[PDB]
RNA sequence: UGUGUCAUU
């Protein structure tokens, strides 16, 4: 900090005032400093007058190398943003020429910005703060090339990305759901722990649910073109996603979303039907087999269980089956628990028997017999396991 | 008996 500034303790002086800051030409080294930017910012929320105003605005949103310097900075980014609030929040003259600049700032240094830990903070918040028309431009700045992919797997910037679609129109970032649909980048973003939750809400905003009633139906016409060509995408590659250890969760969103039947039945048949058993032996896709089983429609439902109980020919030495494989296999195990589950549900009225025009309860019934024919049958090699103890006990309890 | 994300003074 300035000499000035300083007690004789080498202390930043108490009693200092926001003028005196301001006039002395020294903000920048309170702006980086840890007690000094904290005194800025308990003053920059108090009344300020018209001058405070356009000092603060002149040097620390009025200059593009000042503005990058505390909005990269792990104190400064604070004071950016509240000087843009107060920005906002002041309609004088120089209101427009003030935000033009903001947003010309932002642009030109879009990608190192959101790349960058504190600077994505800034342009988060100008993001839902700034007039509308104007934070449109700034998505208009993302990068379309491999830069792009960076943002999306970014422990910083997949927030920058997911707030677009939080607060800007989709016609505005059309542009991102397309870039991910595309082969390559789907397979490297979907597969990256930052890059999958970054889809996801992607398919959430994509969704016409209760949350987008507010659309219009032209608006509404636009999400579902969009929607339709990203679970296309999805689709093409289901069984790559349903295996992996992040994209995993992005299927089973699809699949357990109501939301989202159509493609939910897409993905079923695409890579989950006639795969049921090998898919539940890995420990990544027998979560989406689980979720197929609990959310399927009656008919599809019936297709998989016929898989389980018939779809496979038993081993030719030793009479295993598919069933008997499942029950002791260290992730199949769950799925037979979720089999057993569905099945009880449905008997004990916890779970709506009727669809399509009937009450398939008769199915169901059929279903659990098997499983509790096997189950009975083989009580004794189940016992030892905490799963096969677990649907003795849920046979037991339905029998209550 | 089996997986992630949810990040600044």
């Amino acid at each position: 900090l300035p000499t000035w500034s300083l007690d004789s303790n080498g202390e930043m002086r108490s009693r200092l005032s926001l003028s005196e800051v301001l006039d002395s030409g020294d903000l920048m080294k309170f702006a980086v400093d840890k007690t000094g930017c904290q005194f800025l910012e308990k003053a920059v929320k108090g009344s300020l007058t018209s001058y405070q105003k356009f000092q603060l605005f002149e040097q620390v949103i009025g200059r593009k190398d000042d503005f990058l310097k505390l909005s990269t900075n792990i104190f400064g980014n604070y004071l950016v943003q509240s000087v843009i609030g107060i920005s906002l929040a002041t309609n004088d003259d120089g209101y427009t020429k003030r935000q033009e600049k903001l947003k010309n700032f932002i642009s030109s240094q879009m990608t190192d910005m959101c790349l960058d830990k504190f600077a994505c903070r800034v342009i988060q918040s100008s993001l839902q703060n700034m007039d509308l028309s104007l934070a449109c431009k700034l998505v208009q700045a993302l990068p379309r090339d491999a830069r792009l992919i960076a943002i999306c797997v970014d422990q910083n910037a997949n927030h920058v990305i997911q707030k677009v679609v939080a607060v800007i129109p989709l016609k505005n970032w059309e542009f991102i759901v397309d870039f991910v649909a595309t082969p390559e980048h789907l397979r490297q973003i979907c597969s990256d722990k930052y890059g999958c939750r970054v889809v996801q809400t992607i398919i959430e905003k994509l969704t016409a649910d209760s949350m987008n009633v507010d659309l219009t139906s032209a608006a509404q016409n636009l999400r579902e073109r969009a929607l339709q060509r990203l679970m296309t995408s999805v689709t093409n590659r289901c069984q790559e996603l349903a295996t992996n250890e992040y994209a995993n969760y992005i299927i089973q969103h699809i699949v357990s979303n109501d939301d989202l039947a159509v493609y939910r039945e897409c993905i079923i048949e695409k890579c989950l039907m006639r795969n049921l058993l090998s898919l539940s032996q890995e420990k990544f896709a027998s979560h989406v087999v689980e979720k197929a089983f609990l959310h399927a429609p009656l008919e599809l439902l019936a297709e998989m269980m016929d898989e389980i109980f018939d779809g496979y020919i038993p081993h030719p030495d030793t009479g295993k089956d598919a069933l008997d494989i499942m029950m002791f296999h260290q992730f199949g195990n769950y799925v037979v628990q979720c089999m057993l589950t569905i099945c009880c549900d449905a008997v004990s009225g916890r779970r709506q028997t009727k669809e399509g025009g009937y009450d398939h309860a008769i199915s169901f019934q059929d279903w659990l017999k098997k499983l509790h024919s096997r189950v009975t049958k083989e009580r004794h090699r189940l016992s030892r396991f905490s799963s096969g103890k677990k649907m003795i006990e849920t046979l037991a309890n339905l029998r209550s």
